[PDB]
């Protein structure tokens, strides 16, 4: 179709146009005195929020260029929170920072490659300081006051991750779901899970947290690809009685087949959902296995000579339960036999005294891991439905940024980590001048957060900022106080791998856009 | 979809600009002296009325922004309502006024976070205030007489609710429906009330009550979630012929199934509703049972391997009426068996008795309350079927009146007591000026009912507020006499539950507007 | 339809326009200091990119005459790319800089016919100079140092390729697909490769490299032209069971058979793909068997009487994939039994003895050897399908590098050979002042690449470009560390196919622009 295009600062203002709106919409949102922000919904009454995710969410362009923009930095923000399960606000605000001042110099005409190298040697500098900042959450002393702060100060949430994690190990799997009333329960049951998500939203039966939820559903288990529905109808017959919902893990599903699954379960005509297979190659088919004696099911392979068509539903895998994310899918107890998986688990034990390599001897590792380990199972009780969905939320958050902490540790909140960072890094320098301006744009920028959280609070921005900048360590402002102190003795930290992500991609897309030079969009 | 985004004072002003259309058409209705609003339909001659709560059904703006406005206070005030059975109006014009001081305040440079604080602090303030100056209605003499108030001064209406209180209970559930001819009826009988109101209105069959009036309906007691109306279809037909109404009583109803419900019955193509199952977890499997056995119907659990298409008209529970609210349903007269009945609290009380649990031995004391207590029925006699409608309409409202009465006592009316409890709070300070600041927000507002109603007199709102604030305890101006006197004296008062609830229904509303600074919607 | 016709100047002025929009969108990614360009999708986040054949694909104009420039260029310079495997961008530029010149001159009244006469005698000197400055590649050593210059310093790939060409040496046919996990595998199998293209666009299923791909197709020998499909019916449903693809090689495929396939494979409803049979005349019914053979298939002819309605899924042929470029099919790993095909080159082979003529020989010893051949396959491993599926792009890239070095040598990048070159044609003549100007125009031209490179790269261009006039044989202006030197020596190189592919076709399309006096097109 006839294109608009657009070149050099003429396209790159519109871009900029677009991430203030994205950014402002958002940004009003930051620290404890964040602001409300309004979202219109077609039916009934608005949704008032201090969510920057939900904001952001809701933010669309009608000028196409300026829509780009917005949705350039609101794609790479949003992996941030994915990553770390927080700091998607963040790094748009930063992002913002840096666009705006990196853009003013290429406009003095600086040189973009240069002003992008220079920002991000700061970058890589900066996370460094930030590993260097951080304090380690091991035992599971630690593990439970991070829990609990991030948990609103609820104690219980970090004793019950903390326990949890002391069953399955800091690696281990660990769900939540609903009580079935006043009191928490935890139990590990046979169980895996691997990294790999719906194949299409609309399986999506639970929007709240985003997921497909299947109970008491069999599984399909096909090394191949699935293109064209005519294999399954003869299973999916099988499984319409029975009454039972599927999940179909094949080496793919795409085009036809797809289509018609996305659209018959979202027709009440059998719940049913489809993911990859995890992996690749040849450990991809024996993770297939894996989870077929998991799940006591028959993996069915054409290389064998195996046909979908004559699939029953004994063929078929089974586990009580089964939550699938955008990203991955995680089988709760399976039906295989312990006689089974035990003997299955001794084989894989096995092939690692015969590795042949550290590489070959990790993934067999990490595959036994995956069986003998299991899968903890947090229930939330509370006593009315809506206390314990409400903490229920709580638990799946402060598990998610405990996870990060146990990871990479965790650094002074409330934006200044970045600021103590960046204050530490005045000296560096890159090779000319431009990846010098650059190196102080990305430096500048990463007083942002602070400013604006500040900002929102009703104080001077560049006296906090000031008086953080003078102290050392973690040594910082609580904006909900007005007092300075140890940010972590205060109890305001964020997982140090949630404050480096959110610089890291923030970074990315500014850098992506700072040397961008044309635009390519529909005509209006 | 392309948003249009607006900020700060920009959206600010829209939001007001909006509330105050509601705020307006709203108030005029105020007190003895208020006006008519007249209300076009499409078909025949408008609606001439003095009832603000269906001039703000009515309200909505062409503007967007303006319009989330409305709907914003509009949604909160309908709640006071809701939950006193009156004050909606005075929430709205509370509400308005609250917003409209709050934003000047914004304007002038105060912190909106501190000026929300205040407000929330001045009304915690409040209503204590509120508890200190209201007069207790316990022993039925004095619940006859609120309830002949709010009857219009008729005894008969205070007889009947103080005789229907006495039989079950000041906790019990009373019910009230049209009459057999010129003559009253009390009785009890087999039923019961969950805290579930309708999945969505368009159920709603009495807009005027707001609430769901079924027949003679069949119940269906489904322990799952129903998000296709594909299950339904076999027992839809089935309560098609012998053509009753129907109740969904399942785990929930999504979707595909509740927007076909609620088209269908929305056509005359048999009249449905549907509610959540109350409570949540096992509990909530325990009290489906009760509900069937109350009903005589058999719930319809998937793991017992049941199926919806496999239901049978037999399986459906019945009773002679049932009414739903935005958060009750109510069933009244159930078809279960003495025997059953009986045998089912024979059940549940013996489990008292293994009651190795505080919590649980009162969760159980609550079920066989429930299903042992049953529900007064209230008919409503008068001779000329006019009469009857009318009496049964302003026994009702006498009803819910005495109901908030007999929970938190009254306070004087026509505004005085709010103005009185502001009067004792002029030395309530916060921790800054901002605070102050809002904090007198917050007690100017509440002179606003008041004055509405002396302005709606033809008075001089200034002059009588200013007396009025010069007495005590419920001293007032009875702006249908233009006499100052004991408010509760001359029978001009307020269930205290209705003044508190409009007071803090409106300051959250007005909270959430001054601290907004962003407001997202669809491009026109 | 009416048509709008334009004329001499008011024509090439809308043209030049619209190739311009072309050029300027693609040039900007260039040198190594290339900058990025964002492609917006209806769905989801914008595309950024540094792919000058990216950015291209997308561009259309609005006036029709000037999209009739860009897509003219578009066309032409493609084929730089299709021939060489890069060179796109580059002969789009130098299109831009011919064009430009070309039509000046044009303006000033000089002759069309001998600008261009004038343009093609000094690319014709230009490419022999061409290959003069080339260096050859023939040694394995060689061969290897490309492929990882080409991988981007990936000595591994280098190794790889260098690998596979030996062993089925340099003519020989090598694929590459994805790895079964971290671990490189070559094996040569059963395979050959026509220069026979999709027969429509849309049967592309990998965008990305523009080709289409299928894997355990089926594959239809039809010798004769296929019409209609209703004699693909039988054969189409033959295949739909099964659940494969299917590869049509038929004299032909027109019209509504071509449509329908076209939609079908299109819609999931069977994945098909159709290309005509290589060669023409009687050879063309030889070859058809040839692959038969290979593929273990029957060639359905007309002659014999055979009917493509009698033809089951055993007469089709069969093989473990097959590529399909914009003008090369390419099946790998037939089904077709040693013994079988053993026998077809034992025949071939045979004729090339009994061969009475010189022409006749040579083309027996072709198919001999595409039989005899096979197919070299390399499957590229890594640890994590994001490596490998980014290893395997690299492999593919540099494959198509070498095979070009192979082909015709290597001459220094960064576009100082175009420079050399044409700062040794200073003297070259045509046959008038008009000629003459033509040359100096293409001349000028051939210094757009180095001159934008630089450009990109913020240094002077005239001064970048003088210096390395000033020097000799491959030396030249490294970009990326703005240091002079040998290019080559530097590692930055470009096979001399590519260089003179890009020059020759743009120098094409340019010459036919400067020649165009008048432009017919629909009306807007
Ligand atoms: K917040
Ligand atoms: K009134
Ligand atoms: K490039």
């Amino acid at each position: 179709a006839a294109k608009d295009v657009k070149f050099g600062n003429d396209a790159r203002v519109k871009m900029l146009r677009g991430v203030n709106v994205l950014a402002d919409a958002v940004k009003v949102t930051l620290g404890p005195k964040g602001r409300n922000v309004v979202l219109d919904k077609s039916f009934g009454a608005p949704t008032i929020t201090k969510d920057g995710v939900s904001v952001a969410r809701e933010i669309e362009l009608e000028d196409k260029f300026e829509n780009m923009g917005a949705q350039m930095v609101k794609e790479v923000a949003s992996k941030a929170n994915d990553a770390a399960g927080d700091g998607t606000t963040t790094a748009t605000v930063l992002a913002q920072a840096i666009i705006t001042e990196g853009l003013k110099a290429v406009a003095a005409g600086m040189n973009p490659m240069d002003l992008k190298r220079g920002i991000d040697k700061a970058v890589t500098a900066a996370v460094e300081e930030l590993k260097a900042l951080s304090v380690p959450c091991s035992d599971s002393k630690a593990i439970a006051q991070v829990g609990t702060i991030s948990a609103n100060s609820d104690e219980t949430v970090g004793k019950l991750i903390a326990e949890a994690m002391d069953k399955v190990g800091k690696e281990g799997v660990i769900t939540v779901e609903d009580g079935t009333g006043l009191q928490d329960e935890l139990d590990v049951v046979e169980g895996m899970q691997f990294d790999r998500g719906y194949l299409s939203p609309y399986f999506i039966n639970k929007p709240e947290t985003g997921a497909v939820e299947l109970e008491s559903p069999f599984i399909l288990l096909a090394d191949k690809k699935i293109s064209n529905i005519r294999e399954m109808l003869p299973v999916l017959e099988a499984v319409a009685k029975a009454g039972k919902p599927l999940l179909i893990i094949a080496e793919d599903v795409e085009g036809e087949a797809l289509a018609t699954l996305v659209v018959n379960t979202m027709r009440g005509i059998v719940k049913v959902a489809a993911v990859k297979a995890p992996g690749f190659g040849d450990r991809r088919k024996a993770m297939l296995q894996d989870i077929a004696t998991l799940t006591g099911g028959t993996v069915i392979s054409e290389e064998i000579g195996m046909e979908l068509e004559k699939a029953t539903l004994e063929d078929l895998g089974q586990a009580k339960r089964v939550v699938i994310n955008k990203d991955t899918t995680t089988i709760i107890d399976g039906v295989g036999e312990e006689a089974a998986i035990q003997g299955r688990v001794a084989q894989i034990r096995q092939q690692i005294e015969e590795a042949t390599s550290d590489y070959d001897r990790e993934k067999l590792q990490e595959r036994v891991a995956k069986l003998a380990g299991g899968v903890a199972v947090i229930k939330v009780g509370a006593a009315t439905e809506v206390e314990m969905k409400e903490k229920k939320a709580r638990v799946e958050d402060a598990l998610h940024a405990t996870r990060a902490a146990v990871e990479e540790g965790v650094v002074a909140g409330g934006g200044v980590a970045l600021i103590r960072v960046a204050s530490k890094l005045a000296d560096l320098r890159g090779q000319n001048e431009d990846q010098n301006v650059g190196i102080k744009v990305a430096l500048r920028a990463m007083e942002a957060p602070l400013r604006q959280i500040v900002l929102n609070c009703g104080e001077e921005p560049s006296v906090v900022a000031n008086t953080v900048k003078g102290g050392d360590g973690n040594y910082g402002y609580n904006a909900a106080t007005e007092e300075y102190g140890n940010m972590i003795d205060m109890g305001i930290l964020d997982p140090t791998k949630v404050t480096r992500s959110a610089l890291q991609y923030a970074a990315s897309v500014a850098g992506l856009m700072i040397t961008t030079e044309c635009m390519v969009t529909d005509l209006p």
